[PDB]
């Protein structure tokens, strides 16, 4: 029962492939804390990866699960139905942006998501090929692997992914790609190697996650809105780390201007439970006939009763508006902390979805990596759980439950000031 | 508060593709009985579609998760891990077939588990394509999709799904496919197709499910191995339906005489909790580097522990035993009906993977489907949740929980017999 | 000159990739006569593979190639067109089967008439998946090497070829596959695989080639025509080898009932001279858009003149009938040679596309592979050039020349007849 | 046996897909001369699309040709050698750029070379997947459409082409793309999509053809060297179109100060005869196994004898110096012509691989097609037979033959200037 010992017992019964950022067994947790099997207590700013905007076991949620446990966990959904399902896709589809009659579809997994708004968009518009952006993140199936702006390590040593996936270049001005670019990437497919009229849809992040919290302008999203407008191309604004509130908004494409066809969710919108789903215009949705959607596990009876409590949550404690204090108050002291280390070279983020960039010598074509792992082990050594993200592995981001104290907000920031001041002896 | 009215909530907020077997919606169950929103009781025969081998919400099951659920529910396991993965991964490398080391990697749906199966089959043969066989079913992702040997409804309407998926003959007898006929068939691709250099891994359920509940025989099984044997073929075992104990053994491979290099499994393994995952020689699963494998929900800790009672409950109830009590129950209950019903063309089943298959006037080249799905709509008047299944949709399966009791398997075949007999007028 | 000494700089200015079935060198030819640098004579018994239906250097085909070779040799037709491309594509157009409009497109290579075909069935049904058959060769480049049904040694060691390219069964009793399992496998891949509304094409040979000289029989090609009709799919007929009159009939799907959509054609319909071309119904050849089809050296000036002389001497020297003569006379020669060598287990063809199968001691399931090389070479040492084909390399060809004269047909079973006996003592 | 009545009969028996730049057909021509069925005589600046460097019918090449034609015509090199094909191989192994042992492969079409470049280096690398430039033009098969970038009208409407195939950026400043652009964009695709493990070649035109006769410089076609050799890549140089002297070299890569490891060559090396051919480092050129390359009508005969001849000609009539000096008095005519129309925004090209691009008012953002287009049909009206291409349709190439005598450049020279006069008044 020694952190040292259960990584001993994982090397010989779990594969390497999957990795370990943090060399600690959790035991248990609340809100913001974390005690591992030792019993050493630490601040969680990684959020189990953006998936406890409510924090660990919020009260209402674990309330409402265990009501629904006295009941059942698993009938299979597509066998006989279950009212937590349907509720939830009736508040789903008044949720997500879109003025407009949209229908909901529930699954279980991130990728499970992304992968079902593909096959929707392909069967609405009667095309098979799909753009994605450089950097994005979409999931480890091998569908969404391809999509997945990233080979290494997520599909690194097994071969090429599925074809027919096209590459254009997500806007991102502080590494020289405008949003003139982005747009001219997608004319450059269209040109080159696949005609709109072969595009089933184009898929974003609102923000992109892994690929380095970069958010889109509301005016790059309404040209590429326009774009897909024009060529009947369905627009898959993928939300599964955006959504259930990291950027201040219930969903990140609120505040772009336009509405996406789709949109698909997971990670915080259940709290901590396995749930996903996509929701879109009614039509779109209804283009795959009967028997062409579902999931064994689908839409998961436990889960769904606790999306809904994170959902009336939400709107109780006003999270919104606290992801948007949070956003201010960490960004305010990181900004101090950049003052006197010029290796921050960015601070940025749309409500609680904060990150800083490190450049060697503030020299933005230097990412400094080492740097930010350097930062990313000191942090755990005070108590403190990051994780970092980007194509270049220098960027370090906040997913701290937004149910955060605000003595923890002192917290996390003071002790990532030490990080950088210790680093920097 | 109605079914008929739920069923109208459901078909304005979600979408068409997702079926559904019976319009009814469940409230609450117990081990083989169900409740509707009405108040209305069922005897489970579906089981959550082979998810609930343990009943619905076995006390043994439930209390374990309520102990967990006051600990932590989620923390990513790539991020922070936690016992409860780490103990399954253990006993799982210990209960799948194969006197080698292995290691297990846990997900959450069963598609995942199959896409993960073939990833790692790819990364340690340095190679792409893969076999699987007609009829067969491994998920709706977009590459479990192509594995699946049925097009409609899983990928209508759609396009073509992932290309260097090969289709092999899973063998049947029952049907003119000899084993013969079935290993031909393999070295048909190596010879026109894919040469043996370029296939990773041939998948096989060792008794289909949505394929009909055929089984593979031990001496075909022993071909397969000795041809991927000499070929450095990965041999992956689906075992999502047929594992977790349906078959009498933990997993129907102990009953071929052979171990697969991979074993997926999912659905039973948690008793009504979302987790799949993959179980395997320990240095195929290792060739895939860090990173290269997870899932966000990766492994949940609810449905941890849930699992690892399942497998102490199959222990201390003897359910293996149970298992094939009851399958001889059935069968013998089945072939009595089918006295006075010649479209009962054949009663066949391991263990508690029980089925029977109809055919117009017991002609086996009518598969008689209108029988079929009149049998399943005067059972659910009876009472009574059945599912069917079969490319020709003429074939009746059980799936109900190896907890069933005595007087409740009298129950259910009595119905199934009153079925029958008064669909005769 | 020396053959071997030409072999040895062969070996080292040009890739083993390109094979030698004779390692030796031609300095002349005329009609069905070669002789090599060492001034000895051949009886060519292979025909230039099928592409020498009118002989070596036929005096009317050089005639018009002197005259063209007086006028122009290349234009590129894309860009300035001329009349002998218009002319073969009229004639072509009304000598093609098909009770129905057609055009004709000239490219150069068989493989690129094949190419061609596939693409233009594509555009016109809006499809991109195609159906070909096992044992089948279709040409060299990754496409056709996909639609070829032999990896060995065709694209061996190359990684996988494109995809979306489904496998059916090609009809042959003499090894177990019936009619029924042919039109049973294609249904399969519909069922399995790839959705008829995915099918652009159905790419057959009438008469397999290098799979072994195997025809299909009128009442299949009519259950597959009728089967394309239901399913919208294009019926591709490659008649690179069994057209230009090698089967009694300028095409081969003339004695089939039915006619395809689309024809490839090339090797004999010059005469020796680089020319391919698809001839198919109008409505179908111009469902692509103007510069959708070319190709730089296609249909060239010289090749076509030939061409035109080609089919001219097919009338004025009545080939097709001395076709179905030079069939018969090879065909009863060679029984009689199979009444003392049991080895010879198959005697067949239509028109004069004959072959024989070898069998170790007359079994159909011992293909005989090292006897029919044997035969191959003890035969050149006699002066006479074969080739063999088949999967299991155990079938002999026979392409010689429609020209041949009695004395010489004589003289070549005589050489046939001596290397059974002589490969016997 | 007007142009007109040639016209209509054949938008009767050919399909629309077969473009036609000229409405013109061709009866005779000679060097730079060419006749149409009503007499009427043209000046060819088209060359038959690069393919007469050494004129229509070169004298020479000629009775090459008919000395030939009274031996052979075609056996397939791969079932009975000879020795023109031989001799070419040779004399390509040691003409192709690259100081180190060569080994040649010849087959007949610009797309065949290409499809086997790929092949053999794939073979060569045991790696799936190729790099190929924007705007670049490799040939009409499904795999060489892939490579292409340009989908309308090539593979327009055809569904989408082959993946596996990834896009990189051709270095063009006057258009904005740096040659850190370019070689940027090679490494996102390493990043994003394939990973260098994973891709056998980068196909580059080192002067891109239809992409609007672009070049590559040494700097960038070194860096490229460079960026192949640290990842085992293959680096295929595409010479089809530049090569056979086209550029002041024999081979463009000469220029470069690198080697390719393989280079693809046709159009001109057999001055208006089907021949192709890949020649290559020798030990990647073996890399596939007997039996892997071929085709039937393959390095055929007389076009091999005409090839040998055309590289006898290049020497004995010093057409290397007379490119240069003919790319000399071209563009300093062009450029006379463009101070008097600032259309011409730009004069350039190596050798006589000459060009001028059109812009709406000297902006370089506005690509003039529309006079492109003009100035092609008024030239056609003058009795000049010139070629557009380029992404954008603005851009005027001169391929005319290298053997054209001064009197005729001026007379070419000197339509164009009226052809842009006239467009203006
Ligand atoms: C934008 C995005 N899309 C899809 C996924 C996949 O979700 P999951 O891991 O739950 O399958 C993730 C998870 N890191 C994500 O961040
Ligand atoms: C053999 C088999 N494989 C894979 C799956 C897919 O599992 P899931 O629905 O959990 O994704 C199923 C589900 N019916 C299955 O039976
Ligand atoms: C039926 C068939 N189709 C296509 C081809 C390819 O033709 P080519 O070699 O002329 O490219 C061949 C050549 N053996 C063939 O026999
Ligand atoms: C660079 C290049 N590569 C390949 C080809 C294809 O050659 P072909 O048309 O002879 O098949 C061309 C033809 N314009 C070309 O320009």
């Amino acid at each position: 029962n020694s952190n040292k010992e259960l990584m001993q017992r994982r090397s010989q019964a779990i594969p390497r492939g999957v990795g370990q950022i943090h060399p600690i067994f959790a035991d248990r947790a609340e809100n913001c804390r974390v005690w591992d099997v030792e019993g050493r207590e630490y601040l969680d700013f990684a959020g189990g990866q953006a998936v406890l905007n409510t924090g660990h076991l919020h009260p209402k949620v674990v309330a409402a699960v265990e009501a629904q446990l006295k009941k059942l966990s698993h009938t299979c959904f597509q066998v006989l139905a279950y009212e937590p399902y349907l509720e939830l896709c009736e508040i789903m589809n008044q949720k997500v942006p879109g003025d407009f009659a949209k229908k909901t579809l529930l699954v279980t997994t991130g990728s499970e998501a992304v992968e079902n708004a593909v096959k929707i968009a392909r069967a609405a518009t009667k095309r098979s090929g799909t753009i994605a952006f450089s950097g994005a993140y979409h999931g480890r199936t091998h569908y969404t692997l391809a999509l997945t702006g990233k080979v290494n390590p997520y599909s690194a040593g097994m071969g090429l992914m599925p074809g027919h996936v096209y590459r254009a270049l997500y806007p991102c001005p502080l590494h020289g790609i405008s949003e003139d670019d982005a747009i001219a990437s997608i004319h450059r497919i269209f040109k080159n190697d696949a005609a709109p009229e072969d595009i089933a849809a184009i898929v974003i992040e609102p923000v992109q996650g892994e690929g380095g919290f970069y958010a889109s302008s509301p005016a790059f999203m309404q040209r590429l809105r326009a774009l897909c407008d024009e060529h009947g191309i369905m627009l898959i604004a993928d939300e599964v780390q955006s959504g259930a509130g990291r950027t201040g908004t219930l969903f990140a494409m609120e505040q772009m201007g336009v509405a996406p066809d789709l949109t698909t969710f997971a990670k915080s919108i259940a709290g901590g439970f396995p749930l996903a789903g996509v929701t879109g215009r009614a039509e779109v949705m209804d283009a795959v006939a009967p028997g062409g959607l579902g999931g064994t596990y689908a839409g998961n009876p436990i889960a769904c009763v606790a999306a809904l409590e994170v959902l009336k949550v939400f709107e109780q404690e006003n999270l919104l508006q606290k992801a948007n204090d949070l956003g201010q108050k960490l960004k305010d002291g990181l900004l101090a902390i950049a003052e006197k280390h010029p290796e921050i070279g960015d601070v940025r983020g749309l409500g609680a979805m904060i990150a800083i960039e490190l450049f060697e010598d503030g020299d933005h074509n230097k990412p400094d990596a080492k740097l930010t792992a350097e930062i990313v082990a000191r942090a755990r050594d005070k108590g403190l759980i990051l994780l970092s993200c980007g194509p270049y592995y220098n960027v370090l981001r906040i997913l701290v439950p937004l149910t955060i104290e605000d003595a923890q907000i002192r917290q996390g920031l003071e002790i990532i000031s030490q990080c950088f001041d210790e680093a920097k002896q």
